[PDB]
């Protein structure tokens, strides 16, 4: 019911320009704030580490984006481990028949539906 | 071109009964291997460590099912690390949006399609 959301940052959140940050894929941040608000956890899931990583969160944290965790399951984690986060959920620019802008994501999660769902009139 | 795929296994390739393993998804093992026919690397991703990942990685060899790799980016991988893999692609049923049927992944990765394009007639 309420979430816990892995989210890419390349791609996903802003343009991919890796090394570089991108610009903001439209209503990426707005939207996440959004789920939030409906009491969804975010973990930032990126291939980033060390100081790239940190350039990912404070150009979030710089639009009042902040995350449950970054790269962990939870912000202090070994113990009952894995390497794969245990989200709920996964947004992500590369998953399989690519990611749809975030209007659709957001329907999906509040609206429990699928890309068959959205298209089916 | 040929891609690095992260395949995940429960609610994916089989039906989701961790920690126990469920009947298989329809054409899943057949559609992977085609995809490895094709020279794409498969690595398996999933939450599974352990004998419980052993389990997951004997079931699909008796199906004649070998990754390039488990839960690593390359199979004997620290170094040039990242805890998130750096896969082209991602096979997983939590991704956001849902996976639709082995056939219409296939389809997808072999025609360069979304699932907009899948949908647009
Ligand atoms: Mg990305
Ligand atoms: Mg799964």
């Amino acid at each position: 019911n309420a979430m816990t959301i892995a989210v890419d940052f390349d791609g996903t959140i802003v343009e991919h320009r890796y090394p570089r940050i991108g610009e903001e894929i439209p209503f990426a941040v707005e939207t996440l704030k959004l789920l939030q608000q409906e009491k969804h956890r975010l973990i930032l899931w990126s291939v980033r580490e060390g100081e790239l990583l940190d350039e990912a969160i404070e150009w979030c944290r710089a639009r009042g984006l902040e995350f449950y965790a970054a790269n962990k399951d939870y912000p202090e984690e070994h113990q009952g481990f894995s390497r794969k986060l245990k989200a709920d959920l996964f947004i992500d620019d590369r998953n399989v028949g690519g990611i749809p802008d975030w209007g659709i994501i957001y329907e999906m999660i509040k609206e429990k539906k699928t890309f068959a769902d959205i298209y089916s009139q």
